[PDB]
């Protein structure tokens, strides 16, 4: 059957992911954008905007964490809208893997992915301590299931160097808190760690009373920020009920695909780098013989709707 | 493999279902009501939060913006368990066996993940107090629907409901007779939505009306007419188009039977065990499965279950 090979470009924001896909693009290929316009229109009013205040005003001591978890934790459910009806609608039509020969039939490149609105920024935002780990689990149990073909660019770029990008300009209403960068940054880098630990065979229930290339300290993963006494029970082991969350952030990533983009470069070299790893992506078969096309028309309406 | 039988026992609160189900159970087990979870564990008293905020709002002491956001927040912590349980169960659940029984385990839960993630939101948009964008959020969020799953929702005229919800409800509830006419409405809507959906029906085929099946002005797409969702021109946004395409895929393939609870207990508890005579049973996927299954309804039952 006809193959697709899906791309996630995701990671922190300010590095350029937006820029090099476009290049990337500009070369079968549709490109399923950020929905600016859902976050600033169609969904509430500036949600960007609204999440780099509040937090703001949480910082100043004008508002105490409960307002602020209250604010975020719903900011965060509107940045995830467009991804999870993405993904929802998509699923269907995403048949069994094939295999990185050149080339598919389509190359659906997204802004994004749905982990990155109910894991990374949640998570991100707790240890910016604007939302609880309760919250941040209650995402990761809604965290779709992974679709087969789930290739996922994380990105690398030196601190100094994404600090000063930050600095030039970003998003309408964005503050730049390097806080949040550090934070942001460090939930990626787990992230990469926490596929790679649990590709390699990780298992945390085992690894918990411890809290490519070789497998990673379960210490370095992403579990390690749920290591809380919000969560712990009277005898230290977790909740049964968020324990049982963590074995679902297990499963989600477990069948990913992860890959780290360079940025610390010209975008062409972007583009470039970012190419020479779509070859080692794997791809899969489509459903029906015409969902190229739907997937197609879905991927552009996204965009020409969403896109801003 | 063998066979499992889940049941999710339905319908608005404050009608009977809790009081009905323990009875069964006093092969079955029961997963009830996360109370500690919405009480402790989660967050703080979330209830007392829900029913306060719509107050606050009704009484005109904070504003619709102010309640929907606190509004938003505390429906994420009510669904939770339901979402959690419903991911980690998904995977020993096999395909649809016949209807092949006596099945080696049933399993009753107290709610299913849509009272969550589409009725109680449907619900308090309907109050003021939650988006309908918001609404959709959850609408997506809603996981695919498992085989085997069965709805029992019920039925009791508005004037016993009333009784009933005032029998005593939850730490921090208030009679908010409007909540109830609003959840009413909403789980009576559902119930023709899924009749609506088998009977073939079409909502972007039908969508122009609003303006052997039920008319769609009588089911939960209906709701989502909200000025909020269309275009300058009217339209209809293509991201709520696909959150109503998903909750159409969803609730198609459910298995919703009704309960009528205008009758005494065991009188609902006899009627309860009758229904489990149509209701599909499933397979389960590993050797091991129904044991695995058990547990997690009895440690799900001593750790939330208040
Ligand atoms: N979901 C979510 N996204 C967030 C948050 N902060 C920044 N972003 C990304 C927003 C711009 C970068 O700041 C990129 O569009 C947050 O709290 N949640
Ligand atoms: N998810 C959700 N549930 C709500 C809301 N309001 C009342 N309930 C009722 C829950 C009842 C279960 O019978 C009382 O325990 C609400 O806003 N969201």
């Amino acid at each position: 059957m006809p193959t697709l090979l899906r791309v996630y470009i995701d990671g922190p924001h300010g590095m350029g992911k937006t820029t090099t896909t476009q290049l990337l693009v500009a070369l079968d290929i549709v490109y399923v954008p950020e929905p600016m316009t859902y976050w600033r229109v169609l969904g509430a009013s500036e949600t960007i905007a609204n999440i780099y205040t509040t937090q703001h005003r949480l910082d100043q001591g004008e508002i105490s964490a409960g307002d602020a978890a209250v604010v975020m934790t719903s900011a965060q459910i509107t940045m995830g809208m467009p991804y999870a009806v993405t993904d929802a609608v998509l699923a269907p039509h995403i048949g069994g893997e094939a295999g990185s020969a050149p080339p598919p039939a389509l190359t659906l490149i997204f802004d994004r992915h749905p982990i990155a609105a109910l894991l990374c920024y949640p998570a991100a935002r707790y240890l910016m301590g604007s939302m609880t780990p309760q919250a941040v689990l209650a995402f990761v149990a809604l965290i779709p299931p992974t679709l087969p073909g789930t290739n996922i660019v994380l990105g690398a770029l030196p601190e100094d160097r994404h600090i000063d990008r930050l600095a030039k300009r970003q998003r309408p209403g964005e503050r730049l808190d390097l806080a949040m960068l550090a934070a942001i940054r460090r939930v990626y880098g787990l992230l990469a760690n926490t596929v790679r630990y649990l590709q390699c065979g990780g298992s945390w229930r085992e690894d918990w009373g411890q809290l490519a290339g070789p497998r990673p300290h379960i210490g370095d993963t992403l579990f390690t920020l749920f290591r809380a006494p919000e969560l712990l029970a009277p005898n230290g082991d977790l909740y049964n009920v968020f324990a049982w969350a963590l074995d679902v952030l297990a499963k989600r990533l477990r069948s990913m695909h992860v890959f780290i983009l360079d940025y610390d470069q010209s975008p062409a070299g972007c583009r470039d780098a970012l190419l020479q790893l779509t070859s080692g992506m794997v791809q899969t078969h489509v459903t029906t013989p015409g969902s190229i096309p739907t997937i197609c028309d879905l991927a552009r309406t996204f965009a020409r709707e969403m896109g801003e």
